[PDB]
């Protein structure tokens, strides 16, 4: 459905979940995917700008001259790899699925990736458990 958005302009509700739904079905059949991120020995492909939308660190890398052209780009092998693919799935489906037995890792990783909302969610869940 639509409606009449702030603006007078006719707004798409599910517009935006709906591209990235898409783009998840894509990195699934991996097409078009233009990067492949190392963590650990363990290899994930991705979509550079879904990647730079999501993290600070990552939007570093690709608009750099030198560093934007690069096809695999490896993580600090100490980056716990689960918790790199907990981020990427959220990057590409709005879904964060911290437990209780992967929330560190998740943080640390996030903190790592630069996704500031993320670590600030982590703190609140850890913080709530003292
Ligand atoms: N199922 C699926 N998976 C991935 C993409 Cl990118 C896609 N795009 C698309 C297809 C038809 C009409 C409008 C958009 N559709």
């Amino acid at each position: 459905l639509y409606f009449q958005g702030a603006d007078s302009c006719i707004q798409f509700t599910r517009h935006a979940s709906d591209v990235l739904l898409n783009l998840n079905r894509l990195r699934s059949r991996d097409i078009l995917t233009d990067v492949v991120i190392v963590v650990s020995r363990e290899q994930f492909r991705a979509h550079k700008t879904v990647l730079m939308a999501c993290s600070g660190l990552f939007y570093s890398i690709f608009t750099d001259q030198l560093k934007c052209n690069l096809s695999v780009i490896n993580l600090d092998p100490e980056i716990n790899p689960e918790g790199f693919c907990i981020l990427l799935d959220f990057m590409y489906t709005s879904r964060l699925n911290l437990r209780e037995g992967n929330i560190m890792a998740v943080m640390a990783t996030a903190m790592y990736l630069q996704m500031e909302h993320v670590v600030d969610t982590c703190r609140k869940f850890i913080k709530a458990s003292e």
